[PDB]
């Protein structure tokens, strides 16, 4: 757009395509995203700030398009994690993060906002030990189905605030034994993943599940694995969280505030990584 230069491509998410970009008015350094209701839910976007938020400077409707204008951050999780693949997340820095994004989302929560899209890929970092979620609102304004909570995947149309939980959940898992927990390539094997770790849910673990669109009683019947199997060599207290944060019954799953309270962090600090950029 007339006032920023093109510097770089940084994605091409689900949205339209992010380019790292310069504002001449300012000099300010920026990711430019180019994309009547959506306009509005957008604007009530620009106020909805906090530290682990990745800010919205501005949203510029002109020439009958749509850009939007966010402060810019170096790295994502998802390339953190692909360069600590050898040794691995500290776990200080895991559970930093963690706390982090827990903040993040109890705060968007408290406003009634919704992410409904977490991924490593829209979690990003700085130099200062920070972690901001990205891409905040948008959905309400190939995908990757691996962090989606099972309400969305067996049809739920009015999900909650749980399924951000789920999707945190999931990346937790992953900074701690560095694979995707549930990386699945279809909705059916996505789902499948989940019950072959879980179990099947059933109505003992989550009343109503049987009523749900897509649910089937032909589904296979898996029975539930360990944690302990699931998430080595996470201590107890981590186990005992990540457990909360992926219960089927979104009514039962552990909110963000409650997360925060967790004995798991009990010790939390903020350390800074080690980031090359």
């Amino acid at each position: 757009m007339e006032n920023f230069q093109k510097v770089e491509k940084i994605g091409e998410g689900t949205y339209g395509v992010v380019y790292k970009a310069r504002n001449k008015l300012t000099g300010e350094v920026v990711a430019l995203k180019k994309i009547s209701t959506a306009i509005r839910e957008i604007s009530l976007l620009k106020e909805l700030n906090h530290p682990n938020i990745v800010k919205l400077l501005d949203v510029i409707h002109t020439e009958n398009k749509l850009y939007l204008v966010f402060e810019f951050l170096h790295q994502d999780l998802k390339k953190f994690m692909d360069a600590s693949a050898l040794t691995g997340i500290p776990l200080p820095l895991i559970k930093s993060y963690l706390f982090q994004l827990l903040q993040g989302l109890a705060f968007c929560h408290s406003h009634r906002v919704l992410h409904r899209d977490l991924k490593p890929q829209n979690l990003l970092i700085n130099t200062e030990g920070a972690i901001k979620l990205a891409d905040f609102g948008l959905a309400r304004a190939v995908v990757t189905l691996w962090y989606r909570a099972p309400e969305i995947l067996l049809g739920c149309k009015y999900y909650s605030t749980a399924v951000d939980i789920w999707s945190l959940g999931c990346i937790f898992a992953e900074m701690v034994t560095r694979r995707a927990l549930f990386p699945g390539d279809s909705e059916i094997d996505q789902l499948f993943r989940i019950f072959r770790t879980l179990g099947t849910p059933d109505e003992v673990v989550w009343p109503g599940v049987t009523s749900m669109p897509d649910y089937k009683p032909s589904f296979p019947k898996w029975a539930r694995q360990d944690f302990s199997k699931v998430v080595p060599p996470l201590d107890e207290d981590g186990r005992s969280l990540l457990s909360q944060m992926l219960h089927y019954d979104p009514n039962k799953r552990i909110s963000a505030k409650a997360a925060l309270a967790h004995p798991f962090f009990q010790d939390v600090t903020k350390p800074v990584p080690h980031l090359r950029l």
